[PDB]
């Protein structure tokens, strides 16, 4: 049955800012971050130390891990593609770092040219570097309820990569429904597979709304027990391998959910959709959120 | 658990379009109902025989239920409020009707006029004439998950309208979440007390995505063993009540789920979001669901 709190990941800013069309001044991120701090998020995806020739929107990495409010116990994870990214965390102030991999041949080889496994040598440097550095290192593993080259992803695989995963270092990885493409249905078989290798509270779901699926399949996820959902504010992001329709689950949706549940997240929904209002000025944007929707 | 086959009620030329902005004509309205008997639905609320004063966008619902074609073996049910509306629904060749009534006491005030039981005069009338012609006869009770006007409904409240109604010969029963304001646990618990009156086979849900919550309650449903549920074409309608936000569960993402789940629904998608196309531009709007933005 259900558990008594879940730790909402928030991804707003990289996960949700990468994938959005118009880009925000630094000073514009820094402050959706401290709002989404002040919100109660006790986990703020942050930004990614990749590349500026290829993932422009997050080129102020740097500055931004640097000018953001550290509030007490809440976490500012980053994405660390390589090492010398994930170097370049380290100096930055980062105290934990996060990777990404996928449980499909296709996806992977179209994005990294490496196998599967290729993928892990890669990531073993990181998560070498991060336990001599007393950093700590989260996994995400996409395509996990489908992928848009392979189609169907059997649990199995998503289960063997997770595990992969976790024993190489990952204290937890997120299982995410990158095109938004499960229902219900697949999410419990893919989450069966993996608890049968991997301790339930080292997992996380990362659901997108594509298809008005995510709310559905992260109920599912949290009555197998998961504990910890990922989220973007109003509902910001996207995948670049789907179609025009949206993006990532919105965090003010989730986290109303989770208050007629009864269910413990320490977030305060007003101040939250408050950030959601803000970035998506900043952005010229409609909100994706159906909850903030109801309340202008 | 979940359902082998699942009656989808097509609400969208009734529910959603009597609470839709734009007006449309007669010969659009039966296009849609056309458009949708050929995507497959098996039952499609047609209109309502209700006063031209408290809604228009019903008006022309004589001539609406004539004009539109009888497809074979797809049920056409039209509202009916007094015996008024019933005596003129059996004239224009209506099969079956729909009385609506709601748990909430200040919300029946403003709908139908009048009180609660003064609302089982008016449908005992109704249910008598029409059983004695062989018309079928649904209802639907409002408010199943709270109301706009009182808050908090108790389960116990609806489970004794819905006892009510199915005692005096509605062959089924549709539980609405008018506002949208559920979550899982409430509907797991009001449908609780509600089995315990009612049988499961004459249950329906009726939930509004006006916070984002109608799929996931809907789902709770079908866990809960109801098989029959309500959602409207490109998520037409509105929370009238509610700020100027999403309305019904958009019927394209809740056959998504059901597909997805292997579950049996009888309709083909495709067509499904060509009505959904059709009549989105008659209104002028874009549409609400989510698998038709990701279709194309
Ligand atoms: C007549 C009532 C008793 C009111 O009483 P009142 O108006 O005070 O006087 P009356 O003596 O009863 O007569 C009323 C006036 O109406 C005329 N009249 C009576 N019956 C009819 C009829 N069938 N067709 C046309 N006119 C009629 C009559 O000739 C007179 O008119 P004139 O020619 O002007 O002299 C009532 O039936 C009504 O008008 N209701 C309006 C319907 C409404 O608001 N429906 C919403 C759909 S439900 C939902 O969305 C939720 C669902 O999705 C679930 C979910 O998700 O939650
Ligand atoms: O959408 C995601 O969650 C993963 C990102 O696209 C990975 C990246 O661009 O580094
Ligand atoms: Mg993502
Ligand atoms: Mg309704």
């Amino acid at each position: 049955t259900l558990p008594k709190r879940v730790k909402i990941v928030e991804v707003g800013p990289r996960d949700g800012l990468q994938n959005e069309k118009n880009i925000v001044s630094t000073p514009v991120k820094i402050k959706l971050i401290d709002m989404l701090s002040e919100a109660g998020l006790s986990v703020i995806e942050t930004t990614s130390f990749v590349s500026p020739k290829w993932v422009p929107q997050m080129g102020d990495h740097t500055e931004v891990l640097k000018g953001i409010q550290k509030f007490p116990g809440i976490n500012y994870p980053v994405l660390t593609p390589n090492l010398k990214g994930f170097e370049a965390a380290v100096a930055a102030g980062a105290k934990e770092v996060v990777i990404f991999g996928a449980a499909s041949e296709l996806f992977t080889k179209k994005n990294i040219n490496c196998s599967i496994e290729e993928s892990f040598q890669r990531f073993d440097a990181i998560l070498k570097a991060a336990q001599s550095a007393n950093i700590s290192v989260r996994g995400y593993v996409s395509c996990a309820l489908g992928c848009p080259y392979e189609g169907k992803i059997s649990p199995a695989k998503v289960a063997e990569v997770t595990k992969k995963f976790y024993s190489m270092g990952c204290y937890e990885i997120s299982l995410g429904d990158t095109i938004g493409v499960g229902t219900p249905g697949i999410m419990k078989d893919m989450l069966s597979a993996v608890m049968q290798e991997v301790p339930l509270a080292a997992l996380a779901v990362h659901c997108h709304d594509t298809y008005g699926q995510a709310l559905a399949n992260t109920l599912m996820a949290l009555q197998m027990g998961v504990s910890v959902v990922d989220s973007s504010v109003a509902g910001l992001g996207g995948c670049p391998y789907a179609q025009g329709a949206s993006g990532n689950l919105a965090t003010e949706d989730l986290v109303y959910m989770l208050e007629g549940l009864g269910i413990h997240t320490g977030v305060n929904l007003q101040k939250l959709l408050e950030a959601g209002n803000f970035i998506c000025q900043a952005l010229n944007r409609k909100t994706s959120s159906k909850v903030a929707q109801a309340t202008c």
